[PDB]
DNA sequence: CCGACAGCGCATCAGC
DNA sequence: GCTGATGCGCC
DNA sequence: GTCGG
C-alpha cells in the first residue's frame, strides 16, 4: 500500500532518528511521538516532498519540521542530527536503552557511571536487575525477527500444551502474527477460562499452571517477570538434530476474564494504527473500547457499564462496523 | 497561551 | 513490615 | 513538536 522508501525515505528516517534521540536522551515521550507521527503521514504520501511548506500542509507536520525538511533538502543532513550522532554520551544512552529492561532512565544513569557498551554492562552485571541481564543475555536474539514458519512451530507446542494442562483453556496468539504477518517481533499469548470471569477470585494458578507446564517441555527458557495475571519471558524451539540452535525469542502470556476475553484478543491483535482508527470510530458511534470492554457514552460522554461480548464481531457490531478480518486491519 | 498526547501489570525504588 | 511512586514494557 | 480549546 505504501510508496516506495525511494520517495521520502531520507525524510522519513531523519524523522525517526530524531524521534528515538527525543524518547531515549532527551526523555521527552510526546516530542517522540509527534515526530513518529509526522514520519508516518510523510511515508504515506505519494509523491516527493520537494519542500517544507509541502510537507507543512500534511496533519502532524508543523513550522518546525518543515523547517528541518528543507535544511534537509538543501544539504542532504541536519547539523543538530549530525551533532548528536558523533556524541559519545547521547550515542551511549541511545544505544544502551536497546536492552530490553534498559529505559532512558538506567541508560542515562549507566553512562554517566562510565558504562556505555555491551561490554561494559558485563562487566558491572551486579549493577543490572533480572530484567537488564536478560535482555543482555539475550540482546542478539531479541532484535531478530521471527519468520512465520517458526510462529506456527511455536504456536503448535503452546496450544499443544495448554489443552494438555486443561481441555477447558482458551488460548489465541495475537499480535500480528494474527494478522497474518510474514514475520514477527514476539508472540503474544492470551489465554481464558470458563472458571475465570471478572466477578472470579483472583486465580494466578491458572496461568502458573501454563507457564510450568511449558517449561516442563522445555519451550520457555527464562521469565522476565511473572504475576497472577501476565507473564513475560523468554522460549525457544526445540533444535533440529545437527542443525543449529533457534534464536530465543520474547514471549508475553496474558491471563484474561472470560467476559474480557474478546476486548482483550481484539487489542492485542491491533495494529495500535488499527485501533486508534476503531476507538475513533466507536466514540463517533457514542461507544468506547478499551483494552477490556467496549462501554456505550451517556449524553455528557460519561462511559456507562461494560457491554456483553462473547466474540470479536459483536464488538464491530455493537459500533456498526462490518467486521474486520486480522490480515486487513494494519491500519 | 497552554494542556493533551492512554493507562496498566509487574518489579523495584523511596520513604514512613 | 507496608504504602505509594516510578521505570519499563506493552495496542 | 503539533494540535486545538
Ligand atoms: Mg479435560
Ligand atoms: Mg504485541
Ligand atoms: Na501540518
Ligand atoms: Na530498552
Amino acid at each position: 500500500k505504501a510508496p516506495q522508501e525511494t520517495l521520502n525515505g531520507g525524510i522519513t528516517d531523519m524523522l525517526t532518528e530524531l524521534a528515538n534521540f527525543e524518547k531515549n536522551v532527551s526523555q521527552a515521550i510526546h516530542k517522540y511521538n509527534a515526530y513518529r507521527k509526522a514520519a508516518s503521514v510523510i511515508a504515506k504520501y505519494p509523491h516527493k516532498i520537494k519542500s517544507g511548506a509541502e510537507a507543512k500542509k500534511l496533519p502532524g507536520v508543523g513550522t518546525k519540521i518543515a523547517e528541518k525538511i528543507d535544511e534537509f533538502l538543501a544539504t542532504g543532513k541536519l547539523r543538530k542530527l549530525e551533532k548528536i550522532r558523533q556524541d559519545d554520551t547521547s550515542s551511549s544512552i541511545n544505544f544502551l536503552t536497546r536492552v530490553s529492561g534498559i529505559g532512558p532512565s538506567a541508560a542515562r544513569k549507566f553512562v554517566d557511571e562510565g558504562i556505555k557498551t555491551l561490554e561494559d554492562l558485563r562487566k558491572n552485571e551486579d549493577k543490572l536487575n533480572h530484567h537488564q541481564r536478560i535482555g543482555l543475555k539475550y540482546f542478539g536474539d531479541f532484535e531478530k525477527r521471527i519468520p512465520r514458519e517458526e510462529m506456527l512451530q511455536m504456536q503448535d507446542i503452546v496450544l499443544n500444551e495448554v489443552k494438555k494442562v486443561d481441555s477447558e483453556y482458551i488460548a489465541t496468539v495475537c499480535g500480528s502474527f494474527r494478522r497474518g504477518a510474514e514475520s514477527s517481533g514476539d508472540m503474544d499469548v492470551l489465554l481464558t477460562h470458563p472458571s475465570f470471569t471478572s466477578e472470579s477470585t483472583k486465580q494466578p494458578k491458572l496461568l502458573h499452571q501454563v507457564v510450568e507446564q511449558l517449561q516442563k517441555v522445555h519451550f520457555i527458557t527464562d521469565t522476565l517477570s511473572k504475576g497472577e495475571t501476565k507473564f513475560m519471558g523468554v522460549c525457544q524451539l526445540p533444535s533440529k538434530n545437527d542443525e543449529k540452535e533457534y534464536p530465543h525469542r520474547r514471549i508475553d502470556i496474558r491471563l484474561i476474564p472470560k467476559d474480557q476475553y474478546y476486548c482483550g484478543v481484539l487489542y492485542f491483535t491491533g495494529s495500535d494504527i488499527f485501533n486508534k482508527n476503531m476507538r475513533a470510530h466507536a466514540l463517533e458511534k457514542g461507544f468506547t473500547i478499551n483494552e477490556y470492554t467496549i462501554r456505550p457514552l451517556g449524553v455528557t460522554g460519561v462511559a456507562g457499564e461494560p457491554l456483553p461480548v462473547d466474540s470479536e464481531k459483536d464488538i464491530f457490531d455493537y459500533i456498526q462496523w462490518k467486521y474486520r478480518e486480522p490480515k486487513d486491519r494494519s491500519e
